[PDB]
């Protein structure tokens, strides 16, 4: 189970350069040199990195400051072969966005907020990146006064599409994908599922530029089950990229490497991706725990690889078993692929076999043999079964 | 706090019709007649009844019989000036739909579900319904393998587009709603929140005919904010209907009356459906708790109005208090209507004074002064001031 | 993988037996005869079977009926070799207990609970039962005023030391077991976790006759750790019987197949079962999906014991592994066994090394290497080594 | 509803003094001098302060500033009448204590954490404190190896029975109160709720110096029922403190003021409290969010002490309504309090009217008005009556 860049494993900088400071506690750890998280995430066989604009360029650093920082940044990607899929901006961390970017109650901290991100995106292209995230984390309310959410919801549009304009006056060949969460650190947020971000994304004025950046961990937030909601933006079109973490259930962002917290979910997930031929960066939105040194931050990025690569080849086991091939049949899922009506309304209205000589009674003893299906599936994850 | 027709209450015979069977238990309370319903909450000041097609006909009746069902049912319409503003199908009680109707992995049960719907179509637009609710409840999975969900969603899209197909032929004058759910009866159900569902419905092949009816505990079962919800399905155009109850958090869908669960959130809630002139019905899906006689569905049922006639007068004094108008002014909630950008995104990247020019840190420390605006709401509620 | 009678796996007769009757559907399966159940959890290896008086003698019974169901049920029994190690009450589905059995608001449903728990408790005892489980799953509340909990907990402990006054009075060789669950379907439950019963059966007269039945789904239902709770549990000496099945997070009560639900956790439970010498029971408190016909029902059965029986071999190699014997040394697993200060408080307060010459920084950068210690767990879990 | 220090409301340092800092944020607001956090809660009616040794006294101080910073405290307090009825150690920020203070694996931090809390505990004495409570905000653990909780508890154990030891010897007059907390920071915390704790305290060496500290949120955390724990620990005698606070469901670890969040719980809690004569601390253990500024610091701690001044009258009032009397006899509360067979256990084995005349479906058909009577509760605490 090593992996190479062919398996297109990203990192985000603030990932494994989490120093451990959390609601309650002190970093635990040092900040890590960006070009040194380049160096060792290619040394365990990433395919690339991405970041936030201040995890690269320090806030308040002048044009000479920064054109350093993004020269010696560039360096280290050209002596690794590193790649930038994505690049993000940052605009939770500094106290002006307390109450959001693109819908703060103030008016010229919004027209702040575009700035910064406009800023980025020219360096993110510049870059090589193909998909521009925005995790809007300040964008909602802990009270319901505070915010008006159809005001804010139109200061939302207003403002992806100025960047959409942007983009395309410019010529970018990029897109964008909103990252959803339902809580934390605002009380709500804003677009808080996946399916909440797909339906915005409609009302946008270039619908094409958008799609969803979803995070294994923040739709559990909501109790969501990730793999339909993954199912659901395949279906749409709308799977730009993806974030592969673990957490245990309904409580805060944990951020756990993947494979971890729910493991069938994980999975299912990796079952959807392969069998989807999703062709993204397989992204790790992930903290090594606070309590880990620096030789726990790379055990615990190579896990996350390592976890992906055991669920492939089981999940590919699952679907080339015959026996699993001849339990789908079992259970309809082939009839599930054909069209209810495809002789159309007229014809099923005149067919008397579907509802005046419909045995209803017999169809309702079929079983559906979903249990020994499902055993399958769990023997093929343990491994009690090729 | 009396209920006039004027104010839209309406009520699911099912609803005050519950017997009180639940997984763990017997029902304790007999059958009500439909028509006893009708006249009942006719008395307590009631705009109308909502059905499914199994309230009113009992499953598997021939014509003779349907048509005896529908006749006393209309003479008490008729009796009482009851309207019939919403009506539903029920694809999830019997057997056979026990691995859901439009998206059951059996084909012949997809063709069964679409001709029992269009049948109570039929009946519904007959008695004067403008919206028909759809509540997939069964269309889902408790195991990872059991169901497609691309494919599901295709058969999901093929039905409705056929209800949408059958609705136009015939020229009638009625729009579909969805009703989400996440998860119970299903350990999943698909479209499982508000978002979801909207996002569903722009790819229908005539979007403009669907919208949703959320239902305040559904969002709630998933921690979601249900006024945020209803902001973005108002913001879209697609509030079609809407279902009041109360719900205590993360758990079973408890149905409780209105007002009873989160009881801020429904005063949220209140305050944006009258801001917002929402016209439609105000339609309670709720179950009077099995412990309750008779007496105490009636006080239930009463208690639904009541709470909303009650939440209503305390979101209009919050409102009209100059002292609140001038707090949402110090918390810059005018600023937020204001758009972020109207001189445009070539003037916006000559603003000096939007990035170059912007004091980031007297922005930072200007206070949202959430809180006194949040304890002029809390004090309104409960009616420390007028 | 193949299930024995030592293996002590035990399954209640409501739990195969299940119809398939949800809050939203009619049963889909057909009633099975308890002398059915005996027979066919005999063919799949199971040790024994548990019952409520209600699953073997219908609600109602006179006294010459209720005798003829329990000698056709002992003729099985003796067929069969089948234990009957555990039994319990129905005091929640009929609709006389819709307020609770011990602590209903009226005295007169409490002593009838009282009267029908002492009848079934002669029966269990001359059956051979060993625990007998109090589940109260209607004692409890849907709103605040309903139930004073301080009486209503003083009413719950004047029933079990009633109980425990009879059995001892009797003679009887048994213990009690409370089973924890926190809502549904009441929408809270009195002692609502494993926490709250270990503390309720402090105060009773002999609290030694009391002890816990935790079930995976309901500590699971409040978001809780199910084995820490265990561990709690073992560690008070208070685990006489234990509920195995699976559960998706925080929803209804699915009780799914033990190892659905919370993959890694069940391999954490049984770790700590197997390691702890757990002697009692591995009871299935589980309902296999209503979309099962009664294939269905037996294949799900099986993999109860089947999933157990491979957690058991994965988790004895994680522990044989002395890899993992090296990483738990290097995680200090060893030296949290370790007495913290057992050269007491005064050497301990006269130890200058403990917090004067205490190097606080030093200790700050020691790693717990914990995530390398999970990797080899996950492996294991997976079969990726042996 | 103007605050007087016969209310006994309490603040700690930590509250007013949050500086904003959140997982995702740096801090809005500048950090507050003790001692203007004491002179502006004694402006605003608070009867006292409550600390962490390491927000008086900065974590490395040596003895002569740690005496200079308890001496400007402590005029503070003399000037200003305020009260210390509680203090507690931080045992969670440092680094040192990433894996816990008392079950850390390291032996020598558990040693380091014993003195540490030893020689706050001689302050808070010295300061007038009565409550000292314990936080273990890091004992618990992210993944299921990293923590054998059985040896957690032994250490968990012996560390509460030193400090009982110490107190004890030096003849303070102090109790200990056990905060329970569910997860944040750790991914799940050992004594997980009020329940898990008050069994553990029973298996302390002197039980009776160790109750519990509840918060609200805390608890809610886990979907519990706060006035029903809260009730649990009333009736064994073991509610020592507790902290008030507002919480909206299952997620991050809010501590929004009191009122906010579930705010008829907050109600049916201040009922209990009121009328079970709790005369302890009234505690907020709450965070003004950081979109405040310092004026929105202290009027959101006023809006704590105004909302308990409010529902208190209100629970008076429902309390004291004749119609509220009359329909609390109505539900049966009244027999809930009379004992089910102090006949005793063979009068009751020999009434035939509690089984063999019992007619249980005339009990059954009993309604229990419970919705009549939360109506009026609900009307109570809106005002709509008085
Ligand atoms: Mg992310
Ligand atoms: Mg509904
Ligand atoms: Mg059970
Ligand atoms: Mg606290
Ligand atoms: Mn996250
Ligand atoms: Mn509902
Ligand atoms: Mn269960
Ligand atoms: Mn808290």
């Amino acid at each position: 189970y090593q992996p190479t860049p062919e398996d297109r494993f990203t990192f985000g900088l603030w990932t494994v350069g989490w120093q451990g400071r959390d609601p309650f506690g002190d970093a635990t750890r040092r900040a890590l040199d960006p070009v040194e998280s380049v160096r060792r995430l290619a040394e365990l066989g990433a395919h690339g990195v991405t970041f936030h604009d201040d995890d690269l360029i320090p806030f308040g650093s002048s044009d000479s400051e920064r054109e350093e920082h993004v020269k010696r940044f560039r360096q280290a990607l050209d002596d690794t072969g590193m790649k930038v899929p994505m690049a993000t901006t940052n605009l939770f961390t500094h106290p002006v966005f307390k109450d959001g970017g693109f819908t703060a109650n103030d008016r010229d901290v919004r027209r702040y907020a575009l700035r910064k991100t406009i800023r980025n995106i020219d360096l993110a292209v510049e870059l090589g990146a193909e998909t521009y995230v925005a995790w809007g984390g300040r964008e909602g309310a802990e009270s319901g006064g505070a915010k008006d959410v159809r005001d804010a919801l139109d200061r939302m549009k207003e403002a992806f599409d100025l960047l959409g304009e942007y983009v395309t006056s410019q010529g970018y060949d990029i897109r964008f994908a909103i990252e959803p969460k339902p809580n934390e650190p605002r009380g709500d947020i804003l677009l808080p599922t996946v399916g909440h971000a797909l339906a915005f994304i409609e009302r946008l004025e270039r619908p094409e530029l958008y799609g969803v950046n979803p995070e294994v961990g923040h739709e559990q937030m909501a109790g969501l089950n990730f793999p339909h909601g993954i199912a659901q933006a395949l279906w749409a079109g709308k799977l730009f990229h993806i974030d592969l973490n673990g957490q245990n259930g309904i409580k805060y962002d944990q951020d756990l490497r993947f494979g971890a917290g729910d493991l069938r979910a994980a999975f299912w997930l990796v079952d959807l991706l392969e069998s989807a031929g999703y062709s993204g960066p397989r992204h790790f939105d992930f903290k090594p725990p606070r309590t880990e040194d620096f030789d726990g931050v790379w055990a615990s990025a190579a896990g996350c690889m390592r976890n992906y690569l055991i669920l492939k080849e089981r999940a590919a086991a699952f679907r080339a078993d015959p026996e699993v091939q001849e339990a789908l049949r079992a259970s309809r899922l082939d009839e599930l692929a054909r069209p209810t009506a495809a002789d159309g309304l007229q014809a099923l209205l005149d067919d008397r076999s579907a509802f005046e000589e419909f045995d209803v009674d017999a169809a309702a003893a079929r079983g559906m043999a979903f249990e020994r299906l499902d055993q399958l599936a769990m023997d093929h994850l343990l491994g009690a079964r090729g």
